[PDB]
């Protein structure tokens, strides 16, 4: 089980476990930005949910704690994957390597142009950190189980073991990034800063994805439930 | 300057700055007697937010874009905090303690209710000590609007990394709250990760709240006037 892996071994099965690279599908004999987003968001969910189950720890859960988990974390793992790509293409949002995107194009829908400046603007603030992919994969793992721990179904018996289960995962996937900065040579200050400043950044892609939200509803736990 | 303080030094100006306990002002409806106490704890959180070390090198643009941005958060997290040993109730004022009914006549309350009502679960569980919480309280303040000011020209490039060696600072400032506490160094990076990871939890329950606050549809004016 995931609470015998190493840092070492955290990495790696995580890095394994990474989806593949997406292309968009559009008319090249040529366009909405609707059909573009909802077209690939799609497929990048079918590979989340084959990733998701590669995460340690997160099939030792509950197929019910399971679907909650991706229902409530899956724009955010999006957006900390796109905002990945992203990089170094500054002004430049890479949802696929032959659909890289600008400003000026978000705003042609209704609201986009707000989501695509805080995209952009994780993108730079990664970008500075100079994050690193086995640091980013922590991340997206802790965005997965941070996701929904706190709104289960009840505070029951089951329930708690759920939740004590992932709380000692997410434990150990950040001895995991303290001790990846670690190797790296930071003195030990620099690793708390360090850590600090990412699991800061997660506030803001939630604070992204509740804004994506509201408009995306402005079904699919019976999807998850098929996937998983 | 903040940059200078030390943790016994950033704690205390912390504790220092800490806000007057509010008692509400009271048939008797949950929104008015909610709009009614949070302005006034509003006042003094400016009255506290003035009293960070550090928010003050800041400019009156940044100083109200921020507050402006996590006011919700700053509200809850110290709700959330004084409403730990009421299990199950959220202890707004000393004489306005409440539960999931009592939410539950106003039309959205409840779910905002038990997510509340959870990090105050999981704040008692890992025992939050007050020192901590002046700590993460700020940090919500440096946190709120950094990244989403407008553009980067001179004093903003200058600005947000200010705000980033104050946070910097807020860090070290807890690390050695539970590193003398006599953590392992492994336990101290736990703490501060499942610690740093609620204020997501806090921050999308205030989106979420926002989505209703407006649903009832200025501060801008105040921030002005009393900053
Ligand atoms: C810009 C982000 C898209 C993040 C993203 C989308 C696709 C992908 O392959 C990788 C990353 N969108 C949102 O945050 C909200 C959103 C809207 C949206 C935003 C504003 C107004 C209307 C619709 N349409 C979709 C479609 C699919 C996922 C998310 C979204
Ligand atoms: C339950 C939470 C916390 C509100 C709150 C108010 C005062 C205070 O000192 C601490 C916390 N409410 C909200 O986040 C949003 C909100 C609503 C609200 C939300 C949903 C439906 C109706 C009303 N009414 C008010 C009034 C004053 C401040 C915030 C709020």
């Amino acid at each position: 089980l995931a609470l015998s892996l190493t840092a070492d071994q955290m990495v790696s099965a995580l890095l394994d476990a990474e989806p593949p690279i997406l292309y968009s599908e559009y008319d090249p004999t040529r366009a909405s930005m609707m059909g573009l987003l909802t077209n690939l968001a799609d497929r990048e969910l079918v590979h989340m949910i084959n990733w998701a189950k590669r995460v340690p720890g997160f099939v030792d859960l509950t197929l019910h704690d399971q679907v909650h988990l991706l229902e409530c974390a899956w724009l955010e793992i999006l957006m900390i994957g796109l905002v990945w790509r992203s990089m170094e293409h500054p002004g430049k949002l890479l949802f696929a390597p032959n659909l890289l995107l600008d400003r000026n194009q978000g705003k042609c829908v209704e609201g986009m142009v707000e989501i695509f400046d805080m995209l952009l603007a994780t993108s730079s603030r990664f970008r500075m950190m100079n994050l690193q992919g086995e640091e980013f994969v922590c991340l997206k793992s802790i965005i997965l189980l941070n996701s929904g721990v706190y709104t289960f179904l009840s505070s029951t018996l089951k329930s708690l073991e759920e939740k004590d289960h992932i709380h000692r995962v997410l434990d150990k996937i950040t001895d995991t990034l303290i001790h990846l900065m670690a190797k790296a040579g930071l003195t030990l200050q620099q690793q708390h800063q360090r850590l600090a400043q990412l699991l800061l950044i997660l506030s803001h892609i939630r604070h992204m994805s509740n804004k994506g939200m509201e408009h995306l509803y402005s079904p699919l736990y019976d999807l998850l439930l098929e996937m998983l």
